[PDB]
């Protein structure tokens, strides 16, 4: 893989930009988020970023962490969903810039959206307040908070759906990663109850699911926040402050994740990919539509790409990308739907595109 920097830019807010998306759900566009703003760009060739149109929050001290986009099941537009400090959700239409909605929660810092890979209606926020929400966005309901009596002890700092979005895995600042089943008959109902609720036509509000026990859970991965996870398959892919993604998963080498049970009391690590100067928190990877390569940025401005298209975890090969300009902490990077641009941004709210060789 070889990857030239064609362009970059910085925006006036002069705050961190702590996300960047490209659209894959129809769209070449990006979004980024940082200060209290959203900010789509449209990529065009010899390297232009053509600046399209933000959303600016009424509160000024709001502080957006992140975003993630969907499909509108009414409207079969594109929507993107942004939330951070304030711990409101902000459904935007991305065409005009419009807050077509919004979910609140308790009120607490919401650090990670994403949508099933499914379902474009079934949103997952993990919040500073140590629960898990799903909501649904079709009828607007909370339909599960995962949290309580064996959840996260500390702020929930990612998740991630599997592939079949059958089950999540969370982690955190209790340096855990826990297991969620949605796919139980209690999560399918519920699931279903949540569309046939219109309450317009009833007299009962919608009874959301407390789950207070995950389906498994470690502490034996890291030994600090853990900030980032992704799953690959049946193995997890998570990193903390110290410098490295660890390749695992719960059980023994030879235990199917599905026969995995709450109880278990084994991890299995298949491999570890070593890096520099990434030991602030919040830093995350992201991998291509594919899941071909795994990108991360570092904490002075270098990118770390690894090849996973090989036959075991521990043989992927690595390739850096460096300038001599980009020289502040790379917080999120985002691959285009075809894999030919790689957008990384940066805590002085400069943004590098990269394109691919
Ligand atoms: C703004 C995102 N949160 C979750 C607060 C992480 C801040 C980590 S920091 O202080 O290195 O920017």
């Amino acid at each position: 893989y070889s990857f030239k920097c064609v362009n970059s830019l910085k925006e006036d807010h002069n705050q961190p930009l702590f996300g960047v998306q490209f659209n894959w759900h129809s769209k070449l566009v990006f979004a980024t988020v940082g200060s209290n703003r959203v900010t789509l760009y449209e990529c065009h060739s010899q390297g232009e970023i053509r600046l399209l149109q933000s959303y600016v929050d009424a509160d000024a001290d709001e502080n957006f962490y992140t975003c993630a986009w969907t499909y509108d099941s009414n409207t079969s537009h594109p929507l993107l969903a942004v939330a951070g400090s304030r711990g409101i959700i902000r459904i935007i239409n991305p065409i005009t810039m419009q807050c077509i909605k919004h979910y609140v929660g308790h009120g607490n810092a919401i650090n990670e959206l994403k949508f099933h890979p499914r379902d474009p209606n079934l949103l997952l926020s993990v919040s500073k307040d140590h629960a898990l929400r799903l909501w649904n966005i079709q009828t607007d309901t909370l339909v599960a908070i995962f949290g309580g009596v064996e959840g996260h002890r500390d702020e929930v700092l990612s998740a991630d759906y599997d592939l079949l979005g059958e089950k999540i895995m969370s982690c955190g600042m209790d340096h855990s990663l826990k297991l969620w089943r949605i796919n139980s008959k209690r999560m399918m109902n519920a699931i279903k109850e949540s569309y046939d609720y219109n309450p317009n036509k009833t007299n009962r509000p919608f009874i959301s699911q407390k789950i207070h026990f995950p389906d498994f859970s470690t502490r034996d991965i890291h030994r600090n926040y853990v900030d980032c996870v992704r799953w690959l398959g049946d193995l997890i892919l998570s990193k903390s402050c110290e410098n490295a993604i660890v390749c695992w998963k719960p059980g023994k080498m030879e235990d199917d994740i599905d026969k995995i049970k709450p109880s278990e009391s084994n991890v299995t690590i298949l491999g570890r990919f070593d890096y520099s100067q990434c030991d602030i928190w919040y830093m995350r990877f992201s991998t291509d539509f594919w899941q071909k390569m795994l990108a991360l940025g570092n904490q002075v401005g270098k990118l770390y790409v690894w090849d996973l298209e090989v036959e075991d975890p521990h043989k992927a090969k690595c390739t850096t990308l460096t300038h001599h300009k980009c020289g502040a902490a790379i917080r999120q990077t985002s691959f285009s739907r075809d894999s030919s641009i790689l957008i990384a941004v940066c805590d002085d709210a400069s943004i590098w595109r990269w394109d691919r060789l």
